């Protein structure tokens, strides 16, 4: 029967209240109980507060307005204002007070992915204060999240006047039976029920909450956790940049604030951080998540020396100069993981801050062929299968919804070992033809991939494992070097390949090298657990790359 | 002969040499002239600043390397260094004081645009210091104008190696003779004169200039001030950002700092700004550069109310929203500068500052059709002429090459005026088929609006004058507003449609307004003047926006 929902701000989705900071100003300040929310609300209809919050006036217009109604309400009560009495000041510090009140933002997600359609109705204002950016900032979080936002200030309309709710109605598309309506204020209901919507008063959050339950016949109170936001690729700002020419390199990029470039490994794309791109941009960062070099939307030549680790930093390196960011923080993952160390290495004048997941750094051995190397460790002997042009792509590419679906997994849902796969013949040898969707991947998301690798297949991907010995080459170069920017390892506990112990000795190489782990986090650490990685960027970027 | 040109870096193409300060330092600490010069040079080529200048070790950790050589020299010499004596120190003050020498960055340009290949030639480190983010800009700001910056830290060699000039005439395609390179030091000379190229010892910048345009034989000294730096369209960061499900826009995106969007007029394009995309990301903005809708790679769809001032400014809103922004400063120009006014009127939140060159902010006069308003002024008509769907549509794209030929002019070389338009029956009717070049374009920058207005023509950029009425409407609802956000208007001398004496009466709604002013600048104000254009925006940005 309920098709929508429609959510206060003011005391609803944003809390304390801004008409609660009037009571305990008058409070502090001792004034007569109500002098401020009179004055506030002298006029009604055709008060300086109505005319602020039907847009006709900015706010910066409105304080004096305020002011003046302060001093009319006092002296009609035969008290006086403070000596340094501010209207601006009071207000300046409730905006800044007001935050997302969370439980309720996660109830109408929720309700948002069930099927509703959800709003915001505000009475608000035109603001136009110095320390507007707050608010801003506010409203872009919040507003993400739902169908609508309509304001009173943008529509020339006021809460509790019938017509905001006619024009909500015909917002909504949706009849006043099928609208449920949450607001704190029990006359800005009165005309909601009028037309027959179900309104909850909203008082505390978790009783409004458990009458939305009812009501809805939902489960939004004691939920489980959710994930953090994801992106939708077609609400992306998606950039190119040719850095050479045959070369593009295509990024999505979210938020403002320090260059935080990230790097994907194989076989991925810039989604595998989708998870991380809307907590980092509100976090306070610019997001640079790239298709890297063979993927996606960027250029994927076919030559194998296009991708040694040498090449691909240089071309990061000119990406920098073609944006005109002197630096940026890296953080890369597997292959990416591999080439931000380098980066560190060889242009720590463009690197910020360097982060990997699960990648080690672990210097090239001059007195070992890589090759050696790799055979010294069973785990990397997909590496090996990878090395005779053509073997690996026609096995990858022959069904790319199951190559995916197989590889994305978490840690006890395996159907495929890293173990003698050359022996065996393929990586896929005794894995399903139709493998069970992992938890950790929607059937939607893997299709996203499958899309991105029907443009250029795992030419390109395989590539970066075709230049053992160039790499080898290029590595030595650095051998003298240390790491002495700021750098953080994150190690991943059940990463059965790139094993925590690999991490072990990278202090001798990056002696104020920060650590975080997570447990119980297999190789596709961004999607297995979203939520610690995010915690253990944003704190890290915090303290060492702000 | 002479086919390329070499810069130093250090006391060449950058000013005071490092060199110079290690000078100083034993002067001002009053140590033995050249003791702080014999450390850093200590062991020659196998000496601690050997390893650092060919990459084997960072500059971090060649300091206390560069600290012992100190200890060593002062024994030897029987003196103490003074307490509190420190490396580090004295190289960050020495690399922060020095800057770009702006004749030798000039010569080098006009060098490169008589069709010479030029590079820099440098001994540099791998620079991992928290301070290396400012020599990271000096660099990128030099080597976006060289063909080649080789770096002896990246090559893996040093001046005077004879193996470094090797791999320059091998990088440069070029014979010995082919070549002039400038030095401060006659060692570095010593073997590029060997193979037979054309040296110059680089003490004062004049006297190398003087030696360089005898040499060269083309003139560099007492040139006439050049243009800033434009941008090539290829070389961009090209952005792109559904607002909605048939529109996307495009924006070339340049520098990181505070969002700075620009917005040009009609019938224009980012392009428009070529000259301040670079200045402004220099002096430290993210520049947001828009095709506005109805242009270049920007949906154009083919509905008037598409264009009314109302759906453009909600898509630029949202396209803050999808970008991640919760502010730009917004900079217009004509309709851009148009747009912008109303940004700041109905969005004052998400407008950090607003600037409009030439558009003036004229409230709506709400007793008098728009209509009548425009008929009230002569140098208006073109604007009646633009009003049939149709009509302007075939006369400007039946010849795009004469059409932005005859339109972007500079004051006194017009060859149409906007007067009688409609009685004339065209705007270009007594205009020639094949109009001279005016000074302030090339063919080339022609011919790349004329291939970005073969996408979409002249529907869409018309659209924008065919809401007059819708337009006024809106902006009715304005008319309490004032605007008190930081505001700039720049006027335009002769400007003969958008006059300087349209803006006086500004401050009345605008009380904080400021104003900057062009002389001899008809109506494409950023092509027209972009030295004097670049000037005021980065001064009005430094103080009111950052
Ligand atoms: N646990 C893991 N560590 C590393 C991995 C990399 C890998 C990715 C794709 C293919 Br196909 C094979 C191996 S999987
Ligand atoms: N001096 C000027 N002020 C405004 C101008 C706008 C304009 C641009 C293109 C065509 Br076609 C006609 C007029 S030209
Ligand atoms: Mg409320
Ligand atoms: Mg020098």
């Amino acid at each position: 029967t309920l098709r929508a929902a429609v959510f206060d701000l003011d005391g609803v989705l944003a809390l304390p209240a801004v008409f609660g900071v009037l009571g305990r100003t008058e409070e502090a300040l001792a004034l007569p109980r109500g002098l401020l929310n009179d004055a506030f609300q002298k006029g009604g209809p055709e008060g300086a507060t109505t005319r602020l919050m039907k847009g006709e006036i900015t706010l910066s217009q409105w304080i004096p307005l305020m002011e003046e109604n302060c001093r009319k309400c006092s002296e009609t009560a035969k008290v006086c204002l403070p000596k340094n009495f501010s209207i601006k000041e009071i207000f300046d510090k409730a905006i800044s007070a007001r935050k997302i009140n969370r439980p309720m933002l996660q109830a109408a997600l929720m309700l948002r992915k069930k099927g509703f359609t959800t709003a915001i109705l505000t009475n608000t204002w035109l603001d136009d204060r110095a320390e507007r950016d707050g608010l801003a900032q506010l409203m872009c979080e919040l507003k993400m999240h739902f169908d609508f936002l309509i304001e009173s200030c943008q529509v020339g309309m006021v809460k509790p006047e019938p017509q905001i709710y006619k024009f909500l109605l015909d917002t909504l598309k949706a009849s006043p039976s099928e609208v449920v309506f949450l607001d704190d204020i029990g006359a800005n209901l009165k005309p909601a029920r009028d037309l027959g919507m179900v309104t909850i008063l909203v008082q505390d959050t978790d009783t409004a909450l458990k009458e939305l339950e009812k009501v809805t016949g939902i489960q939004l109170l004691n939920t489980p956790a959710p994930l953090p936001t994801s992106c939708n690729p077609s609400d992306m700002s998606h950039g190119y940049v040719t850095v050479k020419p045959r070369v593009r390199l295509h990024f999505v990029e979210l938020g403002s604030g320090p260059a935080v470039c990230l790097c994907h490994g194989f076989p991925e794309s810039w989604y595998s951080w989708r998870y991380q791109i809307p907590a980092l941009a509100q976090a306070g960062y610019r997001v640079l998540a790239m298709d890297m070099k063979g993927y996606g939307e960027s250029s994927a030549p076919p030559e194998i020396e296009e991708y040694c680790m040498e090449v691909l930093c240089k071309e990061m390196v000119t990406f920098l100069d073609k944006l005109g960011l002197s630096q940026a923080v890296f953080i890369g993952h597997d292959w990416g993981g591999m080439l931000v160390w380098y980066m560190a290495l060889f242009y720590p004048e463009r690197v910020r801050a360097v982060a990997s997941l699960n990648t080690p750094f672990i210097p090239a051995n001059p007195n070992m062929s890589p090759l050696e190397s790799i055979k010294a460790n069973p785990v990397f002997d997909y590496q090996l299968y990878f090395q005779e042009p053509g073997v690996a792509e026609a096995e990858l590419e022959q069904n790319l919804s199951r190559t995916f679906k197989s590889l994305f997994r978490a840690s006890d849902e395996s159907v495929l070992s890293m173990h003698k796969v050359c022996e065996a013949g393929g990586l896929f040898v005794n894995s399903p033809e139709e493998p069970s969707l992992s938890r950790m991947v929607t059937e939607e998301e893997i299709q996203f991939y499958v899309q991105q690798f029907k443009k250029s297949g795992f030419r390109g991907p395989l590539n970066w494992y075709r230049n053992m010995e160039r790499n080898w080459k290029w590595a030595c170069k650095s051998l003298g070097r240390k790491i002495l920017i700021p750098a953080l390892m994150v190690t991943a506990e059940k990463d059965f390949v790139l094993v925590p112990q690999m991490s072990q000795h990278m202090e001798d190489w990056i002696p104020h090298l920060k650590r975080g782990h997570i447990e119980d986090c297999g190789h596709w650490t961004q999607m297995d657990k979203p939520t610690e990685v995010n915690q253990i960027l944003i704190k890290w970027l915090d303290s060492d790359a702000r």
